[PDB]
């Protein structure tokens, strides 16, 4: 399999920082589409759920809003920017999650994804960044090959990493 490979080459550029408690998370994804293209996987109920199941659209603009739905749980995400094909922020949990399409080329974007997790983050900081970084690589692999099988991931193993490097901020 190249489950692990394909995860391996894809965290290359994870970035953490710990500041007043609060960690801060980066990371990127090298997508081979337009960063209009990339977009409507940000904007589009049908496009979101290829990659994230749980999220829909609320709506979209300046007020907009992403909504969390499973059985026993829903809740509403405010946007908190919002430029059309640019950038896009969303509250997540107790902090924010980032959205920046970057141009590399006509058909070449890179997404650089950034995330700010306080202390008070309800999920433990280190299992929210790995599944963080297992759906970014989820939409990459929907985005440049729509019909690709999800990849079989190790959970533990990939939370376990996270965890040592938040383990690792700490004075
Ligand atoms: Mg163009
Ligand atoms: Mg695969």
């Amino acid at each position: 399999g190249t489950e692990n490979l394909y995860f391996q080459s894809n965290a290359m550029k994870d970035t953490f920082r710990l500041e007043n408690q609060t960690i801060y998370f980066g990371t990127e994804r090298a997508i081979s589409a337009s960063p209009q293209t990339i977009w409507r996987y940000l904007t589009e109920t049908d496009k979101l759920k290829q990659w994230f199941p749980e999220l829909e659209i609320g709506e979209l603009g300046v007020n907009g809003f992403w909504r969390f739905i499973l059985p026993d749980f829903e809740e509403t995400m405010p946007f908190t920017d919002y430029a059309e094909e640019k950038y896009l922020g969303v509250t997540w949990d107790t902090g924010i999650i980032y959205f920046d399409l970057k141009e590399q080329a006509p058909h070449q974007t890179l997404l650089v994804f950034s995330e700010s997790l306080p202390e008070n983050f309800t999920t433990p900081r280190h299992k929210d960044i790995a599944g963080w970084s297992i759906v970014l690589n989820r939409l990459k692999q929907v985005v440049e090959t729509p019909d690709a099988a999800p990849e079989k991931i190790d959970f533990p193993q990939i939370e376990n990493h996270y965890l040592e490097k938040l383990t690792n901020l700490e004075n």
